[PDB]
């Protein structure tokens, strides 16, 4: 990470792997997308979702204006594009990128038509804790690849994407392990 | 999940598989754990995290009375805790665990010594979406195991814990794919 300050391990890699996502802000030319890691669900009922995001993101500014993001959950397979939309900044970064935009059933923000998912989302809060902004969005759609949650669970061969350390990406066992 | 009315895949099941940690709380004989997927960092400098707690879980109680908590992350070799922490109810849970309370070195609430890692955090604010509370965590101390975590990366051999369904769970593939 770049500002740190005393060298050594971040302490927020103590929660890695973690999953990785793509975050769809601004339509029509101001359309951009982002990598995120800090994404969380915050509430069941009703489907509330939250990603934290740096004020320097162009995404940070997108959100704040249009009040809409869409969360799309890339595969290892995408995994060039993902690293374009972690590291390029802002709309001008599509033109590199294999995806492509289609519209979202709900939300004026598109959706990636070769996600495993797309969760549609109106901003409802944003806070500043450190450095920052943690967007809180109420789902109000979402389309996803029948093959990717078949019978109604994640299959694991659609191959989820996660994020070990900078460059470095892994996916899941397929070897499911039973509780009960 | 309880609560699900119109029979389906829970909106939320779109951003599965999650990780899996451990959420530990009180102190003395008041000590509780349980399972927590939701999650995430909210910020890198100063680090803080955020865990989403329904208000009927102890937990959520506890985190309310004493405004620390710990976040101790599980292996898959701890699973039968994990499953135990994520079913039972309140502090008498634990003489059914295998695992060990140990004194965390800044906040009160205690550690588990069989953890990955254990995140000690002081709650700096609790925001209530939908049907679940956000304690966001300023983080004030953490521990780990050297060998989880050597090179400052995470280690895959490690069998960090991740949750696919209900009672399924999984870990991540040792290949490492990189981006650049
Ligand atoms: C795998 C990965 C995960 C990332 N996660 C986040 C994140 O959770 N929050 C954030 O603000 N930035 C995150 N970043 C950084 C942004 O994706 C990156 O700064 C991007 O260039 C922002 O582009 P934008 O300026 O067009 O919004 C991540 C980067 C990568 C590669
Ligand atoms: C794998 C797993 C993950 C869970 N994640 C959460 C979570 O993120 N937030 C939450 O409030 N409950 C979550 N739960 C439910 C609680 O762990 C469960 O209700 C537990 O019995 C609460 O115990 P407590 O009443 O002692 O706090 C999860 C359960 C499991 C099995």
């Amino acid at each position: 990470h770049e500002n740190l300050y005393f060298q050594g391990m971040e302490g927020y890699r103590l929660l890695y792997p973690m999953r990785t996502y793509l975050i769809v802000s601004g339509h029509g030319e101001e359309t951009n997308v982002m990598a995120a890691d800090w994404v969380t669900v915050v509430s069941f009922d009703p489907f509330i979702v939250g990603v934290a995001v740096a004020p320097k993101r162009t995404t940070h500014k997108l959100i704040k204006k249009y009040g809409e993001f869409v969360i799309s959950v890339p595969s290892l397979d995408v995994l060039r594009d993902v690293w374009i939309a972690g590291t390029k900044k802002g709309p001008s970064k599509l033109k590199e990128m294999s995806v492509t935009l289609i519209p979202s059933k709900k939300v004026k923000v598109p959706s990636i038509e070769e996600a495993l998912a797309n969760i549609e989302c109106r901003v409802i809060d944003a806070r500043s804790y450190g450095d920052h902004t943690f967007f809180v969005g109420e789902v109000v759609g979402y389309t996803y690849k029948d093959y990717a949650f078949e019978k109604g669970k994640p299959n694991l061969k659609a191959k989820f994407l996660a994020h070990v350390s900078w460059s470095e990406f892994v996916t899941f066992s397929e070897k499911v392990h039973k509780a009960e």
